[PDB]
């Protein structure tokens, strides 16, 4: 039995920026009060994990990254009521405490207990459950899924259907839900509308899935990598455009294509310039632009506020606007009822031991999602 | 009588930036097809007219400015169906053609026939109806109300109640409707919410009126001129704050006052820095900030898009989001039924001939609205 004991297991540790992950033995402490220890089954490789490597997303190092995963509860600490040993779970990089002003609001989801805004790299109690070579290792977004076992706060875990296929539903822990909700919940895409989606990776494809589900008439995919276009069309894009093919700025191209601007635009890359391009291509009087991508730390964009004065709306969101603990189980149940597909997002499945290879696939442009299996 | 003939009348001509208006004789051509010639009765002095003088708002010179007014139809050109000679009317600085994609959209109000985005200073046909000293004079926003007579396109005029008091309802042509609609229609302020309003001039007072009408529980007025606070409180502000009194930036002050950020914020000044401050002071996960003020021409702001990623919504609007020709008559009807008050906005009355005194009152900070009578 492992309950109540330190577990020694394999994890991918990031010791410093711009280096490969190091796969090595770590010690995982047992869960304290209101904590849950989880045996990982599958974890996705998301661009946000790469942002930690590149220094785009700043978080204390050394760290165990990973935030898009599914696993099985190994043990629970004192006071836990929402999961039990053996339950299938998805860790939540955006928590849902249920008590703060945001959790109580009908349209907020960025719970005040999050570790995103001012990252400490710890459990809620300010300590870490991980050691490696005698040194404490930081957590990442209260999840740390690049490990055979992790410990999370109860407010950062959701119980899901016992029959769920974990090697697929791990994507509901980040990329699918983010993109899909960004369309259906944050933008509230309307039937008949024209949408433009900038960036055709895993999250961008999921935005397209949501735009199509919402009944958009036209969905224009935008990417500098034309190898992404075929899959974008498969999941609903009506047209794709490569900005490098044009002599004019792409906002001008898109405004012309849509006979005066799109209804909804989405920035799903993480570049300041594309955020402003995306806003500019939506119709000046009634367009809505949603920022999904994460830009480099501490950099400001420059924009003319006349773009907003005419009537545009600009907004952003974390995790598709979903309240995480309420929504994740419902999304998994919807998946099981065949309401959306996840297979189009999964291009590679590798053992956890090949994590660095998985990241190379992402960086070279070849993969959408690689799933790592434990 | 005068129908079909050139009218010689007095107008306030702006020959050059940063100079006083010149009150002098102009020739006003008769209306062409689908145009209306109006005898002005009252016009307000709005900060946007002053922006023309200062070069904040760029429009071709020389010009007859003025955009917030009411008058009586003198004659109609061929094909006009929506007004007749003798009708009381308000000119519309934002037109409503009824045919373009914006006019047909349920939310949009920034009609594609506007002269705001790319100002030409002409009638819809590209020509001027004004001459002074033998020289053509530009129009302003298709209205030009600083003249005893003006000519406007039919899509830029609304017929109002025959019993309307024109010296009050001129404010429905700009400042009242703008502020009130920015609250009730653009932001959609909710019952029980906390609002912050930056700028306590006529437009900002009207935002406060709208916030109160929508049932806000707290309305925090923000102005560097503490002489503005008494009237703000009279129309519904619960508290006022002067940024100059604080060592900390006012977004921090307001976030603290509202226990984590306000529900709705409004920028009603026209400064780049306050646009960003107003966005920052709304609650990071669910706050909404509306830009109403007009910024200096062609200048960009700088901001961190993480403000949006957390969940904030940023939007702007012209004319409070109201479809102009549909809305103005209804607003006047509602004023006549005592559904809102305009007197709190009107601090000074002057004859048209004292226009330059009226602008001096605005510039010194002493007035809210001065109404000029012809
Ligand atoms: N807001 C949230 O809650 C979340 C945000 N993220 C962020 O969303 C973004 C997308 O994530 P993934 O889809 O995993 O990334 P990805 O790297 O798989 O996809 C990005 C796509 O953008 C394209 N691209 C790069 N530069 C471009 C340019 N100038 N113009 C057009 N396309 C360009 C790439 O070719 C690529 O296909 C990342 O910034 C990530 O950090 C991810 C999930 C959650
Ligand atoms: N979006 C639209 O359709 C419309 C926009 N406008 C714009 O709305 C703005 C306000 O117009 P009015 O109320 O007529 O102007 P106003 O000049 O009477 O009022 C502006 C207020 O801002 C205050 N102020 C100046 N600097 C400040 C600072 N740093 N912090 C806090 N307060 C500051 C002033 O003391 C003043 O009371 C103008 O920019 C005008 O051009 C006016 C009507 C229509
Ligand atoms: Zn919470
Ligand atoms: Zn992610
Ligand atoms: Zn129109
Ligand atoms: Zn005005």
């Amino acid at each position: 039995s492992t309950a109540g004991k330190v577990i020694k297991c394999k994890a991918a540790v990031l010791w410093e920026e711009k280096k490969p992950f190091s796969i090595e033995e770590v010690e995982v402490a047992p869960p304290k009060a209101h904590e849950v220890r989880i045996k990982m089954v599958a974890t996705g490789i998301c661009r946000s994990d790469d942002h930690v490597v590149s220094g785009t997303l700043v978080t204390p190092l050394p760290v165990i990254a990973g935030h898009e995963a599914a696993g099985i509860v190994e043990s629970i600490g004192e006071g836990v009521t929402t999961v039990r040993p053996g339950d299938k779970v998805i860790p939540l990089f955006t928590p849902q405490c249920g008590k703060c002003r945001v959790c109580k609001h009908p349209e907020g989801n960025f719970c005040l207990k999050n570790d995103l805004s001012m990252p400490r790299g710890t459990m809620q109690d300010g300590t870490s459950r991980f050691t490696c070579r005698g040194k404490p290792i930081h957590h990442f977004l209260g999840t740390s899924t690049f490990s055979q076992y992790t410990v999370v706060d109860e407010i950062s875990v959701a119980k899901i259907d016992a029959a769920s296929p974990l090697e697929k539903v791990c994507l509901i822990g980040c990329g699918f839900s983010t993109g899909y909700g960004s369309a259906v919940k944050v933008a509230k895409v309307t039937q008949g509308s024209t949408c433009a989606v900038f960036g055709l990776g895993g999250v961008g494809l999921s935005v397209i899935m949501g735009c199509k589900a919402a009944g958009a008439a036209r969905i224009i995919g935008v990417d500098i990598n034309k190898d992404k276009f075929a899959k974008a069309k498969e999941v609903g894009a009506t047209e794709c455009v490569n900005p490098q093919d044009y002599k004019k700025p792409i906002q001008e191209v898109l405004t012309e294509m849509s006979n005066g601007g799109v209804d909804f635009s989405f920035e799903v890359i993480g570049r300041l310039d594309t955020m402003v391009t995306a806003l500019s291509c939506c119709q000046e009087a009634y367009g809505v632009s949603v920022i999904v991508g994460v830009p480099p730390d501490s950099q400001n964009l420059s924009m003319n506020p006349m773009l907003l004065l005419s009537g545009r709306t600009w907004k952003g969101a974390i995790f598709g606007g979903f309240k995480s603990k309420d929504s994740v189980p419902k999304l998994v149940a919807d998946f099981m009822a065949k309401k959306f597909a996840l297979d189009p997002l999964i291009t590679h499945v590798l053992p956890f031991e090949k994590i660095n290879e998985g990241f190379d696939l992402l960086r070279s442009g070849e993969s959408i999602r690689t799933i790592l299996t434990f």
